[PDB]
């Protein structure tokens, strides 16, 4: 686990969001150029303590609560770099696919006889970033874009989808 | 965190030790028997399947999965096998009545208890026991569970795994 220190910009914000998953604390959102990603925080990040209090139970309207009320422009942070993370190197055939359908940035089925069908990808399981390039919060039709616009090697991250 | 090769052969009465579960459109391990040819070759429970005898495992039902090992020819037994993919160990203490913080159910963690080292350490809820101190538990009683986590030293070692 690693220590963060986020400063606040001039509006207050980090750009952050935090969820509850499994009675933990899990980074949901990381704004762009924010003090969130300037510390390298990710979506799936665990969050330990906040300020030196334990994260362990509170809810997601707590979490924003206690990011929300914290006095002073520094929030120290005790972050698990994405636990749950499992990464996926595929090819494409002559489909000129990898072998998988999503919906909602979250795995469906694989194809079978496919890249993904031989490397085990899994469904239920969020996209996280595919090819280094961070794939939370966007569109289906522009990770079907990335992907599309892919060289043959196409590598992704995936989580559990909680 | 690529996948490694393992060749099994049955034992004298046809078995390898094994059961596989379908799960998220995967294949894994759900039991190993002890002393097996599945338990000598390192396999553990959440291990994942990605090939038996060269062919995907991808979509396999936990019938077909069964039906397949079951007819495979018994000298040789290829798998290609993913490590645990979903793991996390977590290191606790106990406090100083016994206690590490957290209620289990099923074989299952279902609460962590306030200001305890299970708190303190991020310990997870609707996640599976794999390990306690290095010990293979999955398939234990929730009383032979409390039981190792009872008799167990200071140090609680618990290696989990989502649900």
């Amino acid at each position: 686990p690693r220590e963060v220190i986020l400063c606040k910009d001039q509006d207050g914000k980090i750009g952050l969001r935090l969820k509850s998953i499994d009675n933990g604390i899990f980074v949901q959102l990381v704004q762009a150029n924010s003090p969130a990603s300037l510390v390298g925080l990710r979506f799936g990040d665990q969050v330990l303590q906040i300020n030196g209090e334990n994260c362990a139970g509170w809810s997601s309207d707590k979490a924003h609560k206690v990011l929300k009320q914290a006095f002073g422009e520094k929030i120290t942070m005790t972050i698990r770099d994405r636990p749950f993370e499992r990464t996926i190197t595929m090819h494409k055939d002559s489909t000129g696919h990898v072998g998988f359908i999503f919906k909602n940035g979250k795995i469906t089925s694989i194809v079978k006889d496919s890249s993904a069908a031989r490397n085990g990808l899994l469904t239920e399981h969020n996209i996280c970033e595919i090819n280094g390039q961070n794939v939370i919060g966007l569109k289906d039709s522009q990770i079907a874009d990335i992907l599309s616009t892919s060289g043959t090697v196409v590598t992704i991250t995936i989580m559990p989808a909680f």
